[PDB]
């Protein structure tokens, strides 16, 4: 037994790269910043990522929507090393949806079709950004 | 003599299969999750969901409105035997919708052309989701 | 000399029929529930709105914005009347918008085209809404 | 050594003319009231934006966005000195979309393709608004 516990939104830190948490629901997509990283997400080239992640959006309220993981221990190795902030990655985690999110995951009433984790650059002021 | 108190949000518990009340107005939709419950809501295949429950969209603010109910008693039973949370239906209750929600109801100028409580299904971590 | 001072969210009162400011920009549109009225609001079949009733929509923040009236003492006076509230209306008010409003609002510049008072109908529980 | 400053929402007045921060992303954009200033910006017919100019868009959470600003000084001079409020532009400074700007950001992955400073009018009352 364990618990779900919160990421928070302090391990998205500014001037550095961002992972992006894309999900296609089953017309309906939902974009959001997931974690801040010093360098990109490689994958294995054999694996997807859906063999070390699951996901589970759920709602909270009659307006406000969650979404749970499970992370392999792979991913969860890989994801502490690649963080700009001290390894904040638990094998059970959630991260809520603020109200405009939540009603796009409510209206495609959760059914999650796809999802991946991208790479996002940085850009111009980046450096200057992070070292201020 | 009476009041209409607040179905709170708390009556929703992640990982539980939920009741949506959906709500088109006369173009304009709403969906809403409604309640978190133990099986799914089978009515009379007799009777329709208005005989029980009528529903009135208000307004509450410049920006904001609510949702008004009268649970006539079969379901106000049925739904608390339903529910995930301790008996939480009275007859009388009202929600309110969010900012974002709120405008839908006030853009179709709250005229409720049709509504009903669709049953959704629990996700792959749900289980695992409620037992923590 | 005088200020703007604000109508409230308090002015609207559920279970009564709704004054709505509707308002075209230069494409953009805003509804937003004004006042709770008693009966509803005739004027005058030679008079428009726009002699005793100008706006100005002005930006608050860097996502906020508000509107700004100027009631002549007619209106003034007609509205107090029709009122649920007890006489709230003064010749220099102002009301804010919401983060999703206000946007609206910014995108087309604030440029008002058109603007009106629409009565809007009560609602089948209304009666017993405003009598709790 | 340095730390980009936030521009508050203060630095808007309602009443006065307004420079409206517009930015395309690479279908998504997104338009800012900057500040409220008391004439015009006209740049040297010479010059673009862009020069004194440089602009990033950051996520600072899973559902928030920021934009960083660097403002080189001929700008800092012309900016302090056309504002309404008491001179609030710093070399180094940025400002705060709310959660409905932020996701457009998001969505688009911060990627500016254009942006531009803008001159937008008072309106009917502001004469009269800001005297108050
Ligand atoms: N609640 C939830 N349902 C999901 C998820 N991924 C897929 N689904 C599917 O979505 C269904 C609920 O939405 P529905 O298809 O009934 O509108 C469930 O039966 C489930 O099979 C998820 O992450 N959360
Ligand atoms: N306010 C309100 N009006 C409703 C509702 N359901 C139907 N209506 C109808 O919507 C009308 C108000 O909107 P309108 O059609 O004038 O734009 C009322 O006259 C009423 O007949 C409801 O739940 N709330
Ligand atoms: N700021 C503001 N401008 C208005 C209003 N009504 C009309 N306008 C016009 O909108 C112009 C500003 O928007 P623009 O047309 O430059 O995008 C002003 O020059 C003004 O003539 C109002 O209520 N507020
Ligand atoms: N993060 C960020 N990226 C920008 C900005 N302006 C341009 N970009 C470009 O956007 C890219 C990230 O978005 P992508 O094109 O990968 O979806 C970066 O590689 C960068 O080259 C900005 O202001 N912020
Ligand atoms: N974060 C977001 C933003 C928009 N969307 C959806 O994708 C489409 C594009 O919406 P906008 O035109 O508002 O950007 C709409 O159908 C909207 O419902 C989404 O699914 N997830
Ligand atoms: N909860 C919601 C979400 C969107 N809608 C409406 O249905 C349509 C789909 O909107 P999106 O493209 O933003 O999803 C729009 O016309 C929007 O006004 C609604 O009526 N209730
Ligand atoms: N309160 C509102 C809501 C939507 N709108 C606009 O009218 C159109 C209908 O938007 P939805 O499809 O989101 O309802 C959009 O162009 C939107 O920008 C508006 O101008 N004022
Ligand atoms: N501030 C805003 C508002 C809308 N938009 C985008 O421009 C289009 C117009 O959206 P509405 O119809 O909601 O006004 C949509 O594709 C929306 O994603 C934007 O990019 N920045």
């Amino acid at each position: 037994k364990h618990s779900y516990v919160e990421l928070k939104d302090k391990v998205i830190v500014p001037g550095w790269p961002t992972l992006m948490l894309e999900i296609d629901f089953v017309n309906q997509f939902l974009n959001i910043p997931f974690l801040s990283v010093k360098e990109p997400l490689q994958l294995p080239a054999e694996k997807k990522l859906t063999d070390y992640f699951t996901i589970d959006v759920e709602p909270a309220g009659h307006s406000l929507v969650n979404i749970y993981f499970q992370i392999d221990d792979f991913l969860l190795l890989t994801l502490n090393s690649l963080s700009v902030y001290k390894d904040p990655i638990r094998k059970y985690m959630f991260l809520r949806l603020n109200k405009e999110q939540s009603k796009h995951a409510i209206n495609a009433a959760f059914n999650v079709f796809s999802y991946r984790l991208r790479n996002i650059g940085v850009g111009p002021l980046g450096p200057d950004i992070r070292s201020s």
